[PDB]
């Protein structure tokens, strides 16, 4: 299927794994933020739902196609990989819907529908947005999507922005130092300390920070996920041109993202901005193993490429100069590998 | 090979890829208690190591071969299966000590020795001593001991002990009970109650705890491994009659575990029981499904049955009765998906 050629077994093996877990979807249930935002999406959506057909892609719990129902939905097809659909399948006939949603075990790359549908909806978004590839099943569920129909979310906002933050640089070249040592008992690590730096930056850190951290207005790339195509995300080049507000050390660059479910009578937005409240998501911070210095009024301009492995995530390449001094510089990260601060 | 027989690839896979990490060797490295403890047993019983040849099973960084050098072995013969052997390659190159240490990059079941060695040195204790079943890779390579030969650590010896936990034990139904409301944005979520209780309660808990929750001493399962068998690590039975020291409500059972160096000059002990310092193994508890009334005087006997599957890890069935009234538990367990609560 689609889904196997781009997904490496043990990956794949492990991801279904974590999410067949009650405990882990209770944690996302949990995210009231998250929760709270797709309940809202969809009821003051109604009109959008009212008799419809919709396909709920990776369903886990099966929340969403509750939410589908609530607003009136003919019938949901609820679509999910992992033993999580057993448990909600429990659900479905426990609150005495089974005349409306349907579970459907697999991959949404490899089952079969009855019909096209009008509406998809899911949660697909990972940390930075990308992180899990969800966002290309999303896209190829496309295939059962009618002519006009909707998808919620149905854009997608990634913000980029740069950031100084001593502390953080600090610790992460801290801890990389411990292969410097000499005579670490006895034995000279200092070999390995060039390789033990680029491990610990190529993590990105995710965690939450106060926005006096930003050091300019953030960059916006957006993802319309009713034109998208799911081949549009193996290779995502985003563009940067950012006005220095504030001079000082910058130590990397802040990505954070929102989603737009655009209904008939109103636009709903989920947002994980460091200025709204905190989701499981937090945000994401790729450190640059050397800072660049720029001053207020300098022009920062780069490019961050991210580009799709086997493991269900990206190799992320940022690329950045200050434009005045045409200082440098060039990461690599790997975003399967994060460092949870938080 | 033995070791692809008995291991699913996909844990392989990220078995291997975790301690593919300079951060992970790192960790391990800065537990000063296995660090020091290691060198120690090495240093102290030189005359096991002065001109002798050595292999290192599974040697990560190299640290035990260095010391193994440090106490003046003549040839060591270092292996090990995930991509840090290159790092330890080039450590040996920045020590000079290419005439003394050779890496063998591959798993110690397929790689080829030239020659059969004096003293096997490995650390394959993971947590409750056999989870990752890296013992069974230990005493795989005694093909290559010479008759007489010694292996470093000696001996191993898992601990097990009644424990009264109530907030532990509460915890559970607390977690759970997320589940049990009619009216989750909506949606009845009760019937799925019970299954959450089910996956909690099969997670052993890893993390310390104060010795005054222990009821009883604890009895000691020893595997000698000059003598045992890989066959022998296969399904592990573990008898105990414990005589209670404290009355009270026994939640379930808690393991830790020693090793000893038995070398020429002294035995060097390496422990990671509640009473010492704290080690990244921690300990591990396993909770009992209903709680088992005992008075001081009275004995719990039951059975601890350890089986290994093919995720490099252990089903656990723990049946326990206080004799004096026949009151009986048990719990089946999933060492695999044990629940860091440290
Ligand atoms: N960002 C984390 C998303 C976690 N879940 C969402 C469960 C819905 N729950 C919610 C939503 C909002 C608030 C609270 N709960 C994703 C599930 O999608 C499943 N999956 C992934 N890929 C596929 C695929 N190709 N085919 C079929 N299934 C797939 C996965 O196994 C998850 O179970
Ligand atoms: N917690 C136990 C894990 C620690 N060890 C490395 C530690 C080196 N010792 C010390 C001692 C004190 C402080 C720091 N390090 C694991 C490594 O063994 C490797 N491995 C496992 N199985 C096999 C096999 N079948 N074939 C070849 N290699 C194997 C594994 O890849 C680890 O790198």
């Amino acid at each position: 299927s689609v889904f196997s050629e781009r997904t490496e077994e043990s990956s794949a093996v492990q991801y279904f794994q974590f999410y067949g877990y009650l405990s882990q979807q209770q944690n996302m249930m949990q995210d009231y933020v998250r929760t709270g935002t797709y309940q809202r999406a969809i009821l003051q959506n109604h009109t959008d739902f009212k008799d419809k057909i919709v396909l709920d892609v990776g369903c886990g719990s099966g929340i969403l196609s509750f939410f589908a129902a609530q607003a009136g939905a003919r019938k949901i097809y609820a679509v999910e990989a992992s033993t999580m659909a057993q448990h909600a399948e429990v659900l479905v006939k426990s609150n005495n819907l089974t005349d409306r949603i349907v579970v459907i075990p697999g991959k949404v790359e490899e089952v079969s529908l009855p019909e096209q549908v009008d509406i998809i909806i899911s949660e697909p978004m990972g940390y930075m947005l990308f992180n899990e590839r969800m966002l290309e099943s999303y896209l190829h569920a496309k295939k059962y999507l009618k002519p006009s129909g909707n998808m919620f979310p149905t854009i997608g906002d990634v913000h980029l922005a740069p950031f100084t933050d001593e502390q953080l640089y600090m610790e992460q070249f801290t801890k990389a130092n411990f292969w410097y040592q000499p005579s670490f008992h006895g034995v000279d690590l200092s070999a390995l300390r060039g390789a033990a730096v680029d491990e610990y930056f190529r993590q990105p850190v995710v965690d939450t920070f106060d926005i006096r951290i930003l050091m300019a207005k953030s960059v916006k790339y957006t993802v319309n996920f009713l034109e998208a195509k799911e081949g549009d995300l193996h290779r995502i080049e985003i563009p940067f041109k950012f006005h220095m507000l504030h001079s000082g050390l910058v130590h990397g660059l802040a990505f954070w993202f929102d989603v737009a479910f655009i209904g008939s009578i109103m636009t709903v937005w989920l947002s994980t901005a460091p200025t709204e409240p905190l989701t499981h998501w937090y945000q994401v911070r790729c450190l640059f193993q050397s800072p660049l210095f720029a001053k207020a009024g300098d022009t920062l301009s780069g490019t961050c490429l991210l580009i799709a492995n086997k493991r269900q995530s990206y190799d992320i390449s940022i690329v950045a100069q200050v434009d005045q001094t045409g200082s440098k510089s060039s990461n690599l990260l790997d975003l399967k590998n994060p460092f949870f601060r938080y």
